[PDB]
């Protein structure tokens, strides 16, 4: 049903153990449907002990605003389309088995310490390392996704900053012994992150879960 690739032999030592998964819900990719969502989260419910859903935080909207899209309706448009994710999630959560409160955003923590204690080693990384922020300004190349500039891309990088936490550390934020993120894209800057390459460590109870179709 899913076919499933691991970032380091540490990630795939946690994935031996099926404690708690992660799922990342994109808001405006064509890759999450309702039955996409509904498959994907059947298959998490059966494979984990424990099943949570990452949502997108206010920070999405930076995106669209990288996109030429006005602030105040940029705000309203990422608003309608993640309580749509939500929507979509909630259902699935109940109808196999999950909890549908498990569903949370990259911005429901901002004042919590684990949440702001990750957030700054990610700036500081991004303001002194040159190699790390513009790893992380490719990433969010990768995010927008005629011509891009390098303003946008100062813009949408907001995005992958207030991310990142849920990369690196989803246990500290969310109370959990030991997770994988699950996304279907190759995530290039966690194999980076993965060699020593940053400032940036990713923790011995995280790792990325590539997942695919099958």
């Amino acid at each position: 049903l899913f076919k499933t690739e691991t970032l380091t032999q540490n990630c795939n030592e946690i994935l031996k153990r099926r404690r708690h998964v992660l799922v990342g819900i994109s808001p405006f990719n064509s890759r999450f449907s309702e039955d996409y969502i509904h498959r994907l989260i059947a298959w998490a419910v059966r494979e984990f002990q424990s099943v949570s859903v990452l949502l997108a935080g206010k920070e999405a909207a930076n995106l669209l605003e990288a996109l030429g899209t006005p602030h105040g309706k940029a705000e309203r448009k990422v608003r309608k389309e993640v309580s749509r994710n939500r929507r979509f999630a909630e259902k699935a959560l109940e109808a196999h088995g999950g909890n549908p409160e498990d569903i949370h955003t990259f911005s429901d923590f901002a004042n919590q310490t684990a949440y702001r204690n990750l957030r700054m080693e990610v700036e500081a990384a991004f303001f002194d390392q040159t190699h790390f922020r513009n790893a992380c300004l490719e990433m969010s190349h990768a995010a927008i996704l005629v011509e891009v500039s390098a303003d946008m891309l100062e813009l949408a990088v907001e995005y992958v900053i207030a991310e990142l936490p849920f990369f690196i550390a989803a246990p500290d934020i969310l109370g959990v012994e030991e997770t994988l993120l699950a996304y279907h894209r190759p995530w290039k800057l966690g194999e980076q992150i993965s060699r020593n390459e940053f400032a940036v460590k990713m923790r011995p109870n995280q790792g990325y879960l590539m997942v695919s179709e099958a």
